[PDB]
């Protein structure tokens, strides 16, 4: 008979490990993003072979965008080119190109790496170099990497503020992440100060233990994680948010592939009644915060449906 | 025997209201966004201590950016300068930034509150006034309130259409919020036109009960939510959206957690070939449509599984 | 006593069919895309009456922008107009617009299709026609069609490639889309290569089954749903996505509705030290990633209840 009461035991355990008596909802999310931290870039780079000086100073108007679906960007490093105007120019000379000849290249092709529409005329690039130029903006970007030191070096100084704000529709609760009368200051710990939701970058960095600096150089993606795991009963009531960090970058460092993150974007403006543009590449750090959880309540329907379920598991039992 | 009965009509009672013999699974959402209506605006506002008037026009391209990721957003006031430049300039004098000596300040220190960094050099700032200045985007913004009458006083008159497209992937079924054939002209109402997706900006805060003027002064987040509770079932088949609202944010009325809704923007261009940025910042109302709802079909599995489980309720209950 | 045996072949078969042994969890995801090919736009067009030519190219710098939120957008064609500024100027000449008096029109008038502030004076717009001009952006806008053919004729030749990486919350799992060591060259096909995610977007369109020409002339927006169907169980267990593709536009065709998706946009500049803007209509294609799908593990706790459910089904058919 013994017997007879270890699996009510178990049953026991069973629910009050996955609270079957609670029907469970999923979970309405609203995030707010607040970045705070000015930068200085000053270094030295080189465009066409010839050394020049950048320097200056953005200020959390410049080097970001406003928070869109859960995804806020911060700026880390930039490939500057001015004067961007439409007409004929050579392109970049490459393994595929170069030519000696007009005949040598075709018209109209569309090489995958060229950003220009080939007229296939092999012309003079610079210094006895001939290659077959393109109708495009003039003159051509030459691709090379981003520049080995981070030009905003002091990006993990910054810092950043979120606000969350759930709701379940099911049940009638919505809370917020800061609850008030909290610690203004603070700087995210695991341990020290866990709740929160200060954080800077290099804290984040290092609890996922990758560089900085590296993936700074070439840019990559990266998500904060919340977790709500909230229980919604009276006597045993607590609705208090988990923190956790994961690259959600795969390390790929293949060519064809586009490792990191990066992309391209265009300034304009009128000079001597000519359209003018300038493009900037950048490369950065894209932060996601997603944000996922349940949340339940007591109901009289799941408890009667598993003790139904248990009565003739427990009754087999005591049969065999 | 009567006991016996009971339990039935509990059992039949239970499962008609919850629907147990369906497949409840989650819903995948598509949304479309138009924003309609000009506006003007015409004021007297502050700059260094001087008046000046702003007047001009909104015409739906200026006051906003398409919809991306279900949040879009409208403008309300915004706080205007022009002439930015880099260089070396005082501070905006507060007590931080105060200075009457040279060594009274170090150089690289980086106040949170201060927009450029200081390179520990007390100057003159205007009328005796002497604090040490930054290296950093020239003339200095003046750290202000928004002006008390809303600058885009008429945006409550503004309207929204809203088209949401929602498709289970379970079952073979996709369907959007309006029909064919159904009212053009519309103004959402509670009970006199519930269905009709035109909303005004008016009508949404007037829902929610609280005031225009006061939450569009400072900016603040709120949702449109939209709630899908369809039924697959041939028998009684009916798939129409329910419209709430919601206020999003929090009210928190403290300096340190930033209150309501705010953001900078930059516009640059070129002045006699010198780069010079122009700074606007704005307060603005950003809508979210926080989409949710289940729908399922009848089943067999869920059917022959409920009713094996909920047998054994009434076989014991017979016992005793 | 075959009709013991039929409840078990019963059970047996939706117990392996639907995979009650398992804990299924949602899924959190995480996308990145990149969009590769340049165009080339010639055309001629007319404006105000007057036949201009049209011609330059688009570096994928300048018809699109970086992904934010599940969706990236794509130029397909754009109406220009340059010369805009604060003043007051003839509205374009429609039924609701035109007078003869000007007591006709009442100053103040918001009408919906009028894109500026109405002063109520009927002044001489062009050739002896009459309309209350407006205090609005100048010169005004001429409300017509896109032209017929595509402005960015080439679009469907360009190639998207697509990075997901998804996590399970629950479980211990996070995966990519792209294993190591894949093809990279691909154009994807429903049989010839189904894996690797590189997307012609005449391709799509011809597994749409809509043509590319007639769509991007008035835009739409449709989805590339992929489906993740993984089985965590170390027996059979394999983690791979499947690629959907539908048109979430409705077709509807009717000009109260805005058939099709298109919005306007503004770059501003300075000449003559005057703000000047330049508006762009734009018609576009808006690509959404639909991402969604389940997985889940072995658990004791989802075997035992199911099978104490079954256990009083059996029985009761022993019975009867
Ligand atoms: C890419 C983010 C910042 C971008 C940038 C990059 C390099 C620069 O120096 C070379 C810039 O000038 C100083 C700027 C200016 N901003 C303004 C904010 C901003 C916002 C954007 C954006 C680009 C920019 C560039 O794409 C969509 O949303
Ligand atoms: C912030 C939204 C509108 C912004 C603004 C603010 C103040 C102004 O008075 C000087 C403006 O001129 C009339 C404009 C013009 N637009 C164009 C649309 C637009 C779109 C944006 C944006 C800013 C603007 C500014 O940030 C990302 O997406
Ligand atoms: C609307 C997308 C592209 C837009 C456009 C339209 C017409 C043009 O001439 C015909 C343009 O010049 C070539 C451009 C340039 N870009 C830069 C990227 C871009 C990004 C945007 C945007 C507009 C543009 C315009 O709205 C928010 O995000
Ligand atoms: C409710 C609250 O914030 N209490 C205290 C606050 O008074 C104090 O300034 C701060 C110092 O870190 O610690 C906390
Ligand atoms: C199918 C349909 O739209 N029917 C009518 C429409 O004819 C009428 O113009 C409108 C007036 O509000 O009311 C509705
Ligand atoms: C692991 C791998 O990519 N193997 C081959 C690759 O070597 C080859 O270049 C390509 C041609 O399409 O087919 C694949
Ligand atoms: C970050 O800030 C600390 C102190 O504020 C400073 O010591 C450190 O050098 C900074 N790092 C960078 C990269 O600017
Ligand atoms: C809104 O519009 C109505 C009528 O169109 C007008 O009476 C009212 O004054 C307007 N409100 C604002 C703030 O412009
Ligand atoms: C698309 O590309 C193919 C081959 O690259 C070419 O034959 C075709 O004409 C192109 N279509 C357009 C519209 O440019």
């Amino acid at each position: 008979w013994i017997f007879h009461a270890l699996v009510f035991s178990y049953i026991s355990f069973a629910l009050i490990s996955d609270k079957r008596y609670q029907k469970k909802e999923p979970l309405i999310s609203s995030v707010h993003t607040k970045v705070k931290g000015i930068a200085e870039v000053k270094a030295e780079i080189l465009e066409n072979g010839m050394k020049k000086m950048v320097s200056g100073v953005f200020d959390t108007a410049d080097y970001t965008f406003p928070l869109q679906g859960n995804s806020f960007f911060v700026m880390t490093n930039f490939i500057k080119t001015e004067g961007q105007q439409q007409g004929l120019c050579p392109d970049f000379p490459t393994a595929r190109t170069i030519c000696s000849s007009d005949r040598g290249c075709k018209k109209g092709r569309m090489d995958p790496q060229s950003k220009g529409i080939q007229t296939g005329r092999c012309v003079v690039y610079k210094e006895r170099l001939k290659t077959c130029e393109v109708s495009a903006w003039c003159p051509i970007e030459e691709v090379k990497d981003a520049p080995r030191p981070a030009l905003l070096n002091s990006a993990e100084n910054f810092t950043v503020l979120i606000k969350n704000n759930i709701d379940f529709p099911g049940h009638n609760y919505t809370t917020r992440n800061i609850l008030p009368g909290v610690n203004i200051t603070c700087t995210f710990h695991k341990t020290q100060n866990p709740q929160c939701p200060i954080f800077r970058l290099g804290d984040i960095f290092q609890e996922t233990g990758d560089s900085f600096s590296d993936v700074a150089i070439q840019g990559g993606i990266m998500g904060i994680e919340i977790y709500w795991d909230c229980n919604l009963d009276g006597w045993f009531h607590h609705c208090r948010p988990k923190y956790s960090f994961r690259r959600l970058d795969d390390k790929t460092t293949s060519e064809s592939l586009y490792p990191g993150y990066n992309f391209r974007y265009a300034k304009y403006y009128k000079e001597n009644n000519v359209e003018k543009r300038t493009l900037i590449k950048v490369f950065g750090i894209r932060f996601d915060i997603l944000v996922f959880g349940t949340g339940g309540k007591f109901n009289v329907i799941q408890l009667a449906v598993y003790i139904g379920s248990v009565i003739s598991y427990f009754g087999l039992a005591t049969v065999f």
